[PDB]
């Protein structure tokens, strides 16, 4: 009764996040694949998206799975330490996102607007130290404060779950939501943001066949900047309400913005398809 519902759902459930999961693996694979073996795709941008691919990887690995686990069972099985490093992780991912986004919109603008200053100045071995300055810094915004209880509260039911260690809910204290929020999201938000229009002003005010091509891809690297915004701010602007108001916005609806946030670790690879170069690799890798 009660245990016949449990189990359609349990069963249900576990289905429908073990297709997340493989969705989310199975197309950032390919994209990393995709890029690792086609020449034509190894371009200095495309470091920086096999970057973002590696983010949504490890979403697809780690982060999606525990969240699967602690969803279906209805417990947090795993033990305090692994709540934690569980809870970094997904800190993580989101930061090195938006600030990889952001610097994608910053390598566009240089590129559009000093193409000869892009060329002598952009290589290869300075891309990777961009791309490893972007994982120091997310790392280091996302494990120490979490490591070190920066983010607990001390009110009586945030003490109770984190004594539980079957509870693993991210309730944390003000301060934290506020100063970890603008950080790690809004900070880079903005900038992506203000950027992004630059490049658009920039393309408008700018052989035929080829700037057209270029076109085509500064607007696939729009959309995933757009659908990223679409996917994690409701979130986010759900998080800070809460700080003012735990009323206004009920909890489903806050947990149900989470798992929209997660959703779109499984949605570049799509959108990569709008490009034919993405699209032979693809098909050749899946032969
Ligand atoms: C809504 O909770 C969940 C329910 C079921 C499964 C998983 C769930 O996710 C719990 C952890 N999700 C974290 C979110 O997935 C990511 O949240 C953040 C990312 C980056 C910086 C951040 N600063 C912050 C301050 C307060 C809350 C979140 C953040 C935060
Ligand atoms: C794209 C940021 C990355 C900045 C790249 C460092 C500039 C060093 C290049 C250099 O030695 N000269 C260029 C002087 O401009 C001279
Ligand atoms: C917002 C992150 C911005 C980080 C920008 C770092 C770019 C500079 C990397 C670089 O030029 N190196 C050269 C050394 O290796 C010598
Ligand atoms: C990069 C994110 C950096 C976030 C740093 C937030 C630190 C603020 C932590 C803090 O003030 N408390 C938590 C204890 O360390 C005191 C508690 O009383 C709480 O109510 C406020
Ligand atoms: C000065 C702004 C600093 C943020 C102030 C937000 C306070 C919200 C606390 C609250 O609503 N209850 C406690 C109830
Ligand atoms: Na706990």
């Amino acid at each position: 009764g009660a245990e016949l519902l449990s189990q359609q759902w349990e069963a249900g459930m576990s289905l429908l996040m073990a297709l997340v999961v493989l969705l989310i693996v199975a197309g950032n694979v390919l994209v990393i694949a995709a890029i690792g073996s086609t020449q034509r795709l190894q371009t200095l941008t495309n470091l920086f998206i096999t970057s973002l691919a590696c983010a949504d990887l490890v979403v697809g690995l780690l982060v999606v799975p525990f969240g699967a686990t602690l969803v279906v069972r209805g417990t947090w099985l795993w033990g305090s330490f692994l709540c934690e490093l569980w809870t970094s992780l997904d800190v993580l991912c989101v930061t090195a996102s938006i600030e990889t986004l952001c610097v994608i919109a910053i390598d566009r603008y240089l590129a559009i607007t000093s193409p000869f200053r892009y060329q002598s100045l952009m290589t290869r071995a300075r891309a990777k130290v961009i791309i490893c300055t972007v994982w120091a810094i997310s790392a280091l915004v996302s494990f120490l404060p979490i490591m070190m209880h920066w983010w607990r509260d001390e009110d009586p039911q945030a003490l109770k779950c984190y004594q539980d260690p079957g509870c693993c809910d991210f309730v944390t204290n003000r301060a934290y939501a506020i100063a970890s929020s603008i950080i790690s999201f809004y900070i880079p938000l903005l900038i992506m943001i203000f950027v992004a229009l630059r490049v658009y002003r920039e393309a408008k005010e700018q052989s035929r066949v080829m700037l057209m091509r270029e076109h085509k891809a500064l607007k696939t690297l729009g959309i995933i900047m757009g659908v990223f915004t679409l996917c994690w701010l409701p979130f986010f602007l759900v998080n800070i309400v809460n700080v003012f108001n735990r009323d206004l916005v009920p909890d489903w609806l806050f947990v149900a913005f989470n798992w929209l946030g997660y959703a779109n670790s499984a949605m570049n690879p799509i959108i990569y398809c709008r490009s034919p170069d993405f699209r032979k690799a693809f098909k050749r890798l899946l032969a």
